[PDB]
């Protein structure tokens, strides 16, 4: 018979809950300040909807500290009672039995926003949104304040001052003035403008706006300390790239760096900022746990798995494992490499691209969609110089393996190992 | 006979002196500007009652450099003199013998509350009410400094202006106004407000004016600091959480990653941030020297410990040892892990929850209520396939160990070693 | 026939494109507020133009999502109908068929400015200037608001007190006033100044006031964030000196560090902030991949390498990999090292500058400009004693090797090898 | 015959080069806008002292680029000449040959202030000085600038509002209301403040102001983005304290942590705080380059080097090797560690401090002042339990050693390794 607190029918009726917050939070001061109707009736009903409120509240679901759900509205009702039940309970009983303070009950009806925020929140200009609607509502508040300091007065003062400015000698000036124009002094003495059309005459009046810049003042050094870490939030990146650019050029300096290597430093350096961004993705995918890095390894063998012809066959966690342990050698177009002479345990395939091999003038190797070359591995197994020079060309990304891993992996399964060996085609062996 | 500094009726003295510092300093110069009675023997019990507090700081101890508690109240004698001494003996003479600026007493008074200012704050909340407080004094002193100036001018000066402007024609205004106006005056050119009401006439005026926006401008600039700093140090959370986000995304944007891929990286990122919250607990616990760590391991194995028999009889340092050699493997609800025909050599229990192992859609091990699996390492001890594939099923804690790491350590100890291997009990093999 | 977008006609073309949209949206407001001749001529061709720059997109080729460049005009205006299209359409429009505030196109045509605003920024002074020239904008087109407002009341308006203070009784002042006080007004309720000589009088003006009041403080707070973020991103490197120099002091005062020691180590302290600035070489060293280091390496062996007679006939691979794996070790002038009876496994050369060696008051080994010594490790290769104490002299940088390394990197190498032993030339064995 | 630049009547020379700077800059505009006697003399000898400035700087050395010291003044000469020479020269050059914008060269003199800027700054705080001197200066001008506007539209001008204001109806006011008013407007128009005792009337002193308040706007911005960069310097550090904290308390919190484990985990968080200050000592100390640690490393051995018998003997590489592998184990008074049945690899000794060893109640050990512990290395050798289980005591400071890493640096020595043998002293040797 309970309902669940996930039910849409709740969220609009929170809706309607604010809505109601908002209205009445603004409604109730200018009229009991500034100034029968169906609006008894709806005041009334106000702390009725409440009460059904409580109700709906006791019926609905909660999240406990253990259980997220939990069945039984008789739990609601003994958690939510002695707490948040007071406050709801407060805000949902009139009062009816002037005297307008005593309606604090509208004034504790947003603790409940309060406690309801972080739901109201998705991202940060909500929040600037919402400082903005408590800068309306203390604006009004104190204007209110403001306007009942001055009827008191009055048994030279401001409203005299109001009645010489715009013509209403005195009766007196109209309604609509006398709030316009304590908003507008309260906005005067809030952002520190100091306009001179209104001023306060007597102590009273200065005692208040002494209050008045006070909280002026710490409410907009609130705003700029937001408005600061939002932008610096912002810009964190920007100052980042301008960090490594710091350490690129101060580098570059230190150390002569002749012209045309320093040129390829700083292409190297644009083109890493291009798509890493300075994150290597070397740091988050070491930060996934095991069974992910196998997983997402294995994407990246999208490329050689199904055009190799023995891997079709190969059992998955040899897969995975294999995955773990390729490393697409990423280079940006125009890149030479290893030559004759150097070492050959870095093994070495190709994920796509092209590149070419200048053994002394002779164009080799030509291929990289997704191709193969390399060594023989079970007879030859020598380093030294393999078939020659490799050149620069267009977009350079190949595929590693490395020699010792690769006999240490393979030799763990015996039957896939021998049809690998049986099946080991090579596009172009550099020999 | 020596008192100790500890004592709580020296606390109770100090809030007394504090008490004492503010009431003071803040009726003095109103007294010796603005304007017998009981307040002149207060006065000179003000003196009396500090002289009685240089007794007492003699009589109780003090901290040295070396020494936290010292006894000998010459020692205290000793190093208190040609110091903090002077400055409480002139706050403790009077000089009796009008001229309130000799009056240095007092504002050489609160050179002992910048000595005590660390122990009065606790957290940054008491910062921004001294600074408040340091708002109230510096007005009142300004305020008491307008309203010498005006009556020194006095033989078209702010005076005639506020008899003016308050029904007051000369006689003149009463005492109440000419200070709720100055200090109106204050705070119209401290927060840059510039009210119309009053305003310098003549130079003198004009010149104090401008220091004081001068000093407001510089302590308000002070303000808008302190405030931005709290806000980001409070938000630096929530910009490391954007962060990691970030990250996550890119690298996310970057590779492609499969829709159902990339939604189980990112409810991993989520949940990770749940309870983590950006630190691992790895780096803490690495922070923590030796014997710190073997005692916060042993925290850990309050789960398989008891449950285990032999484990009881097992001595407390290689309890020690091995609690700092099991890792729980932390994974979310639903994950899938190692399948067969990998490595065997990662050997794992279980600590919480439950997990599914289908070899072929055959149900077995359903158990993980501090149970254990595993395989035979006194004969059998081989990689491969142990039982087959892993599934996914609710919150997966396990109990990891190492192969070779379990056999070193337990073949340095024989007699627990053949304890263990003849009490091998396991809940379910997985064969 | 189609044009290509880098053509630099182009750029004068979208310079003339930003000079006309300056102009129209600094014009069209006051002209149409504030107030035949060829300027009626001018506002159609601006439409006109606007059309010709519609027909150049075009002809001119754009950057597609996949192609950096792409031919065919037809695939320009596919992919440039129903978006941007509309915004320079609706730009290039004329209506004529009074009513100014329909002119948007002006208003769109920022918008297309704003899509560029990446292209014309080339470093942060160029944003503040943006937003200098978007407070001008914002103050124009709030003053002409205020004019309007102005205009319309009038069948004790500020007109009135404008005619008041500056003589013009009423006609009505000069048109010239009519707009530097308009603008005079609106900065003073932007930068919260708050002047007396102009003040709302009615409702309307104190309503707009108040919004104007909002729209200063939020853009104001805007600026102060991006000052801020400026000068803390130009102070941060200033702020890492301070922490590392935080760092240094802790330390020697933590562990006595007797006074010529401290001396020492505070003066290596600022020499590395002297050339590294904090910045270790190594890190940015090993960031580079692979090939890049081994290039860069070989700019530092361009002292010993042309110097060293077997070092010419040495092949490519041996100079890239020996350069990759040579150590200079910085030292500053005047620094003592490895004296006898130490390891003698790290193999030691010079680079440049100069050493001194007394084994016991002899002096040896004053060399040092492109020099070598060492021990012979063909036979001896034994640790101990070489020859005996190395003492301070003038610029220190030495050349190291290590013993391990470099047999086993030239053993694989036999022919470079063998040349390399038998022209072993040593300017000085430490013997 | 040449002065060098180090030189302190060069100093001096600079210091009253500054005092000039100030003096004339100050009172030229001052004089040729407000306003014979010895004062023409003196700006004569201005420029008179300034040529002898410039062949001061001829005499006086400078700092070449690759030289630090030159000497042949014609060096300096041909340096200096075009660039700061000209600057100088025409700061040297009077123009006597009104009109006083044309004295440029007191202007262009702050060049060289500028130029000099860095030796005059030592700290922050020089800095803020230094703004305040261009807040006091821009003032200062931009007074001078509206006291001319106001004489040349005398023919409602605001000099009437001043003679109105203070008696004297016109003649006119006297020199020092027409100074004092005009700083007194300068600086209400800057910081926002807004008084109504002056203001503008016509169009040029409107347009003027927003000039003001344009510079004004920028400048505070600037100062409030100094201000807090130096505040976050100076909280960073307890920025950091904090974070560590949380770091701390999230860990605590998330793995239960029993109270008396996380008293003890607070408790030793604080004391390490109490002197690392965050800060490791270890990162520090790799820090340095080789020779530094281990010199560094021997003023740790000024504790057991003096006390133990064989070590005097000892070769100073031998002290450096030695005193580089110990690791002083610094730990909280009141700690238990490794107890019977453990490994006995990890060799130690005592540094200072005490500490018990109670192997089932049997108080031994209660050494550690300069005291010797451990096991026979020579013969026993074997891990296992030595004596039993080390108790709680005073502030404990351990001798952390190795058994393979002293066994191997030893036996490389071996006239000293047999020397240690044989004066082989233990206090009390654990079995």
């Amino acid at each position: 018979w309970t309902i669940l607190h996930y039910s849409p029918f709740k969220a609009v009726w929170d809706w309607l809950i604010l809505l109601l917050v908002i209205y009445t939070a603004v409604f109730t001061p200018y009229s009991a300040a500034f100034l029968c109707q169906p609006l008894a009736v709806v005041d009334l009903i106000v702390d009725i909807m409440f009460i059904v409120d409580i109700l709906i509240n006791f019926r609905t679901t909660y999240v406990n500290a253990n259980e997220e759900v939990v069945s039984h509205p008789g739990r609601i009702a003994v958690h939510y009672f002695k707490g948040w039940f007071l406050i709801d309970m407060v805000a949902a009983i009139p009062f009816d039995l002037l005297i307008g303070l005593l309606k604090t009950a509208r004034l504790l009806r947003l603790v409940r926003v309060a406690r309801k925020l972080d739901r109201y929140s998705e991202y940060g200009a909500a929040v600037l949104f919402l400082l903005m609607c408590t800068f309306a509502l203390i604006a009004h508040w104190l204007a209110c304040i403001w306007y009942a300091i001055g009827n008191m007065e009055q048994p030279i003062g401001w409203l005299h001052n109001l009645g010489d400015q715009i013509g209403k000698p005195y009766g007196g000036p109209s309604i609509k003035d006398k709030y316009v124009t304590a908003l507008y002094f309260t906005f005067s003495s809030l952002t520190s403008v100091g306009f001179g059309n209104v001023s306060p005459n007597t102590n009273s009046e200065k005692i208040f706006s002494i209050c008045v810049m006070l909280i002026g003042s710490l409410m907009y050094a609130s705003i700029f300390g937001n408005v600061s870490a939002i932008i610096q939030r912002l810009y964190s990146g920007t100052a980042r790239y301008h960090t490594q650019m710091l350490r690129v050029r101060e580098f570059i300096r230190f150390h002569q760096i002749p012209n045309p290597l320093r040129q390829r430093l700083e292409e190297y350096f644009q083109h890493a900022w291009s798509y890493t961004n300075g994150i290597d993705m070397n740091a988050v995918l070491k930060g996934f746990p095991e069974c992910l890095q196998a997983d997402i390894c294995l994407h990246l063998n999208r490329s050689l798995l199904q055009h190799c012809k023995p891997f079709r066959g190969a059992t998955k966690g040899c897969l995975r494992a294999l995955a773990m342990k390729f490393k697409t050698t990423h280079a940006p177009p125009g890149d030479t490499l290893v030559h004759a002479g150097d070492l050959l345990t870095a093994l070495y395939f190709i994920s796509r691209g092209s590149i070419e091999i200048l053994r002394g003038d002779v164009v080799v190797a030509i291929l990289g969609k997704n191709d193969i070359f390399g060594e023989p591995l079970n007879l030859y197994a020598r380093p030294g110089k393999s078939n020659g020079d490799v050149r620069a060309l267009t977009y350079c990304d190949l595929h590693k393996i490395h020699r010792d891993d690769l006999l240490e992996v393979l030799d763990m399964y015996p039957e896939f190992s021998d049809h690998f060996w049986s099946s080991l085609e090579i596009t172009f062996n550099l020999r």
